[PDB]
């Protein structure tokens, strides 16, 4: 029985690779790629645009490209807790969470330069007193 | 003294400035800025790069660009859970959450366009039929 073989085979690729983080291979988009995993092109246009890969081309542009820095939440939320400095180390404002979220967001995804970090340590430094 | 009226002047510009959430702008930047808050350029530079303006420069190559469109966290909560279309504003799940905020960091801050929404619709198919 072809039909269910490979309707099965689709869906533990597909579970295997939602496991791994990789979102838009679902078991249709599996099958739509030949009944087989995505390519290294087309898994790191996925990591770098989040625009679903088209399922049958290979994607030879991205296969040698660098992994585009994304980040959490909860990473960003770490980063905002080291650079506050809270007493007791504590999560720090919503408002200055806010703030090295949009750094983040300037930088493409990467975290803040030393120029940006002057600013967010005033910006603690302010939120801090008030 | 003159000197202590001129802080206070600059004290009260200085909490004017962050009340609106302009953070750089503190008593002292404001004192180095010649006692007075920041011009369009240097609010422009701030509001683009997030670095902190130098209190005396005009920064005219940024009167003439325009504000980047930034998102806060809220702002990436909303839209998750708009796309993500939950029943009754039910938060997503982190991970769509994160795909979210994740999709505004490629846009320099900006929202999902109709390819990087088409993708999120997708990916929050699969994450409501696996839950």
């Amino acid at each position: 029985t072809p039909e269910e073989a490979q309707r099965e085979k689709d869906t533990r690729i597909s579970k295997k690779m939602e496991t791994m983080g990789i979102y838009f291979a679902t078991p249709e988009w599996v099958a739509l790629n030949g009944h087989r995993g995505p390519s290294p092109g087309q898994l790191k246009y996925w990591q770098n645009t989040r625009e679903i890969p088209d399922p049958n081309e290979d994607y030879l542009d991205y296969v040698h490209a660098e992994k585009s820095r994304l980040a959490s939440e909860e990473q960003i939320l770490r980063a905002a807790t080291s650079i506050y400095g809270a007493p007791g180390q504590a999560e720090p404002p919503q408002a200055f969470i806010d703030e090295v979220a949009k750094v983040y967001e300037i930088n493409h995804g990467r975290g803040p330069n030393q120029e940006q970090m002057k600013d967010l340590l005033l910006t603690a430094m302010e939120m801090k007193h008030r």
